[PDB]
């Protein structure tokens, strides 16, 4: 059989989700390739596996045909395109004629955008004579014995659109940044080798790697088995020998040197939007029974029966307006949506489509909405509405779409009552706001119970009797407020010659209060207007 | 062996910093060549070493190779950007097939702006027939004989975006432009051939040397030695003979020809932000106890303890907001903060990133904040913050990156208090300022000792009794008071026929009072709305 150092399916843990999308794809004409010839169904030839490089899109289709046991071979985008003119469409129809010589099999192209870019982008015409043939060869659909053409880009608006129509390449999976289980998994996976020893437990070392692609974590565990192994070997005067594997699995990595290699600069991911389904329940943020009440209806209630609620008549409502005072867990509150939906969440923010205003960068916001389309079940928050109107007509423009089987829920979030355009006003696109209050007595008392139990807590105090005196502290206010209290206890803790009550009692007499007590009644009024 | 004119590891003295982080890269893989065939673990091939040109990128790689004792092979950029189409791919080919002959050895790739420009940019195609195969040739990577190759280029925006990705171009050093330090070193070495006279002391003609690269420095230094042998060999009537060795001996450069090369024009590195670790301590700014008091807790306290900070569930602040009168030693402070923290100092200007936003440079606003992620540890001295609102976006866009280990701190200074947009005072992104106040009595008396130290001070002078009556004379104010009493003392001083306690005691009866006396209650307004 094949070598167990060949890539299998256990060994990617970026995004299982999208490994099944793409198993249920394409592993039916993979593993059964007679099947279509029977029945009168085109199978899906042309998957495309767009994503941000690194993400190990190469070693997904090479898991899939050495676990199916089809065929792989790689027409690697830059390997052939320097080949001179003629030779390259030449090596390119040898390659199909060698995927159909030996079907059923999977052909990768790997940096599509090295063989087909979005505009023309090149006067020279021996470009066109490369993207020309591989359109032909998408037209390898004769129902044949089946390959399947996977394809990797940079972006997916970054392709030739002739490309993205149909019959050429049809499915268009996301490979996705992975999350942080996705990060816990993929360090998990690469320790088989690396021998680590027991102190070393990557829990909080995933968690510290967010915005990060799995090529540069393979890179900095690399890295960390680099620091390991850079103490010994000459410093105890031994290369002359031979490589000795009692001296390797004796050796092991350490966990400051996890936090070594962490520590030099690895941004091979830069930054973009976040993929994530959040475990945070609703007791997590505190308080707002009422918006929970009403959130239960709004998304709780459309999953919990889409049958009666469709049966009804009647769509689910597209979206909340988050309405009121700014920062006060209405942020966050999309991650208890999410999570009780277990849908995923898209945290796209304001100024990220104010670039996208400067730049006019439209295109950019249509390919949010559409990763938005792509992910399932997902919500879609974005705070900052008044900060744009350009990008106000391409929201609306866009969210046009009626994905309400999707479940994507557009909620947005906002300070301004009527300073913000009444576009966005017009009923049945979205319209069902609520109001989301100054945070209470509960909502206060149980946000700082969830962000002191993250946090080490010698509490000794009734919360009441320290929140007392909150008229209008927000929770952006009330966890700087923990912010200073636990700076506090830094400074009296930290100072000695080489508890926590006293530092929430000082914060209790302390004479720094900045509330902006004359906005209630600010929506006060709107929120009576609408009565 | 090898011959004692080939450059070494001590012949480089520009930043020694980034030397070890290069030998700390690939002295592993070329001082170990077998370790990583039984190892599972991929070696960094080919760091990329970008600056201004001229810093000496060819002899990091020639001093590596040659101190390693692994073959050194030249690609110049240049060199192969000339052959005939196809003759360039196939002396490329060449030169990596002869790389994989007697590996272990490096190649180096000078210029790779030549070979590949960030844009496509050539509408001809050949150019995309030699980046190609470049990234052919990049996957080289079988874990082989190892094989590293090194590049240089003046930007690292300016290669093109392919390459940067995993695989191809992994680590990606900057060699820097050199401090003043690296000054000293540099003209130590540029001295062993040379001979100088006892009389030259190079510690201030290093000093005056800033905003220069490593190359006109080599270059001022042989024109010093020109101007020391224009004087004679041709004054003296000896040319005709044999080039007496003795006689060079017995030539030295002098104090006055170094002052000569200086003085003519040198502008090889055109002014750029700059990169310095600075030894200015709490004492050489004037007071400001109390926000030294604040900036322990702010700087010093995390990296203190890193661990019981982050023990304690909470980041260390982004970065205090210097709020109060202009250039009140604020500009200077953050050298204090750098010098404390033993970080590096950037100090990128309002007015340059003025011109980032006429100029619509925010792709430069990214690479300097991926220069402030590449330095570890520095800070971000970053005044002017009210002159920008495309800049205040990409500022805000780009610094919600959580690089704490990193100990970034995003500071900023502005006198304007409300003008400045709230976006950046949304919490937890930029949210912990402090009101920097006027210059008091101690602050204006250790600012003058200070500032006077470095002068020729014959003081004869109580301080208080001189400073009394500022009352709120800034520091940039004092210290003009004491440039036009030094000014005068040039003027008592150099008249004559061919001491500075009256200038002092002039400026005390001086008639000129000019302080902004209104702006301490407009600043006192808002600090008691922070209350
Ligand atoms: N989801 C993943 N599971 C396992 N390994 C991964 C994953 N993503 C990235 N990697 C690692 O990152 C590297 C990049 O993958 P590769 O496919 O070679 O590059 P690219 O994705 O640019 O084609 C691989 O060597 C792989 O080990
Ligand atoms: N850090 C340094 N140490 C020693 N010499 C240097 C340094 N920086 C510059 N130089 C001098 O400056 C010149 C520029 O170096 P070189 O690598 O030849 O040019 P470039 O950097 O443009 O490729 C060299 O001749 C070298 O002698």
């Amino acid at each position: 059989e094949e070598s167990l150092n060949e890539v299998g399916y256990d060994d990617i843990g970026g995004c299982r989700k999208q490994l099944a999308q793409i198993k249920e794809m394409v592993e039916l004409p993979l593993r059964h390739p007679a099947l279509f010839k029977a029945i009168g169904v085109k199978p899906p030839r042309g998957i495309l596996l767009y994503g941000p490089p690194g993400t190990g899109k190469t070693l997904i289709a090479r898991a899939v045909a050495n676990e199916t046991g089809a065929f792989f071979f790689l027409i690697n985008g830059p390997e052939i395109m320097s080949k001179l003119a003629g030779e390259s469409e030449s090596n390119l129809r040898k390659a199909f004629e060698e995927a159909e010589k030996n079907a059923p099999a999977i052909i990768f192209i790997d940096e599509l955008d090295a063989i087909a870019p979005k505009r023309e982008k090149t006067h020279g015409e021996v470009e066109r004579r490369i993207v020309s043939q591989l359109l032909t060869l998408m037209d390898g659909l004769k129902q044949r014995a089946h390959v399947i053409v996977m394809a990797a880009t940079n972006r997916p608006n970054s392709i030739d659109p002739a490309l993205r129509r149909f019959g050429r390449f049809d499915r268009e999976v996301d490979i996705g940044i992975p999350d942080a289980t996705g990060r816990l998994e993929i360090l998990q996976i690469h320790t088989k080798n690396m021998k680590l020893a027991d102190d070393v437990d990557l829990e909080q070392v995933a968690n510290e790697t967010h915005g990060h692609v799995g090529a540069d974590l393979a890179a900095l565990c690399s890295e960390a088995a680099l620091q390991a192994i850079r103490k010994k070997m000459d410093l105890i005067d031994l290369e002359d020998e031979t490589i000795d594997a009692e001296v390797m699995n004796s050796l092991a990595v350490t966990m400051d040197d996890f936090r070594w290699a962490l520590s030099q600069s690895n941004p091979s991911a830069p930054r973009e939007t976040v993929v994530e389904v959040p475990q945070v329940t609703w007791e997590d943020i505190g308080g707002l029974e009422d918006v929970k009440r009403e959130l239960q209806e709004l998304v709780q209630y459309p999953v919990e029966h889409p049958d009666k609620f469709l049966k009804f008549g009647m769509t689910p409502s597209k979206g909340v307006l988050f309405y009121g005072p700014p920062g006060c867990g209405k942020t966050l509150l999309a991650k208890a949506i999410a999570n009780e939906c277990q849908a995923n969440f898209i945290s796209i923010k304001g100024p990220e489509l104010l670039t996208m205003w400067f730049g006019e960068s439209e295109a950019n916001v249509r390919e949010i909405f559409d990763k938005a389309r792509q992910a399932a079940p997902c919500v879609l928050f974005f705070d900052e509405l008044d900060s744009i109107d350009r990008v106000i007509n391409q929201i609306l423009t866009e969210m046009d779409g009626m994905s309400t089987k999707k479940n994507v829920f557009i909620i947005g979030a906002t300070n301004r009552p009527d300073i913000i355009d009444p576009a966005i006003l017009r009923p049945g696109r979205l319209d069902q706001l609520i109001y989301i209050p100054l945070p209470d007595e509960k909502s206060r008392v149980a946000i700082l119970k969830a962000n002191l139990r993250k946090s080490p807590v010698a509490k000794d105090v009734d919360l009441e009797f320290l929140a007392k005196m909150t008229n209008g502290f927000s929770g952006a206010d009330l966890t700087e407020i923990c912010q200073r209290a636990c700076k506090l206890a830094i400074r009296e803790s930290i100072e000695s010659e080489i508890i926590r009550r006293d530092h929430f009692e000082e914060a209790m007499r302390f004479a720094r209060r900045s509330v902006s007590d004359n906005d209630i009644r600010k929506y006060e009024m709107f929120a009576q207007t609408l009565q």
